[PDB]
């Protein structure tokens, strides 16, 4: 009885394997945008991916994994709310069974049609592991997706759901460059929080961009041809993969901009 996102296994059963469901600063929140605070002293967002070496792409069961080499000093995000620098290990993403829904974060309310998530750790703590211990270890930028024209930069992640169809499959994945899932602008919300997906560790400062990618709606249907179960197991589709907004508890979001 393994968590999940459904009826029985789902978000509002999380607490009981993983207590911090109900801690002081989980996620993913509602971005409330007249309240979040300008901060004029956010020194300027660093995304440093040209030598992102991506490793394989993995269907675990929830969502799927695009990993990356992080053996090396490649890949970072500094500057913003972060001190010193943070190495990017994985990214994936949130999505619905319909465009209407699919974010975790969401903004005055409205919910994106999905939410990237690229998850870097501090290097100040050597590895993910130790930095997963730590109240700073981890930054992960988050990027909306609305459906409309196509994001071409992430057509090879889509071609390749084929072949990861089911929980527990990988795919070769090198050469794949994140930079072609960024938007324009690196305007973005920041406040302390958690984990979305069990176990929940509060170990997060979230940056998360205002501007939105556009994905087509092909390419977003082909996310949700993917499979929570493993082959030669019944059907359920892989859809509805996101947490609901949690109680903020009194933290602040600063804002990047005016
Ligand atoms: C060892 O590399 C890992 C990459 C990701 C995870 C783990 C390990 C352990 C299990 N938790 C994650 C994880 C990372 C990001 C998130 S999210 N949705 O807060 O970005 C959720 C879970
Ligand atoms: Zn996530």
């Amino acid at each position: 009885h393994h968590w999940g996102y459904g009826k029985h296994n789902g978000p509002e059963h999380w607490h009981k394997d993983f207590p911090i469901a109900k801690g002081e600063r989980q996620s993913p929140v509602d971005i409330d945008t007249h309240t979040a605070k300008y901060d004029p002293s956010l020194k300027p967002l660093s995304v440093s991916y040209d030598q992102a070496t991506s490793l394989r792409i993995l269907n675990n069961g929830h969502a799927f994994n695009v990993e990356f080499d992080d053996s090396q000093d490649k890949a970072v995000l500094k500057g913003g709310p972060l001190d010193g620098t943070y190495r990017l290990i994985q990214f994936h993403f949130h999505w619905g069974s319909l465009d209407g829904q699919g974010s975790e974060h969401t903004v005055d309310k409205k919910k994106y049609a999905a939410e990237l998530h690229l998850v870097h750790w501090n290097t100040k703590y050597g590895d993910f592991g130790k930095a997963v211990q730590q109240p700073d270890g981890l930054a992960v930028l988050g990027i909306f997706l609305k459906v409309g024209s196509a994001k071409p930069g992430l057509q090879k992640v889509v071609d390749v759901l084929d072949s990861i169809k089911t929980k527990g499959k990988s795919a070769d994945f090198t050469n794949f460059d994140p930079r072609g899932l960024l938007p324009e602008s690196l305007d973005y919300w920041t406040y302390p929080g958690s984990l979305t997906t069990p176990p929940l560790l509060e170990c997060v400062t979230w940056i998360v961009l205002k501007e939105p990618i556009s994905v087509s709606s092909e390419q977003v249907l082909k996310f949700r041809k993917l499979n929570f179960n493993g082959e030669g197991e019944p059907e359920e589709l892989m859809v509805d993969n996101w947490r609901p907004a949690q109680p903020l508890k009194n933290r602040q979001i600063k804002a990047s901009f005016k």
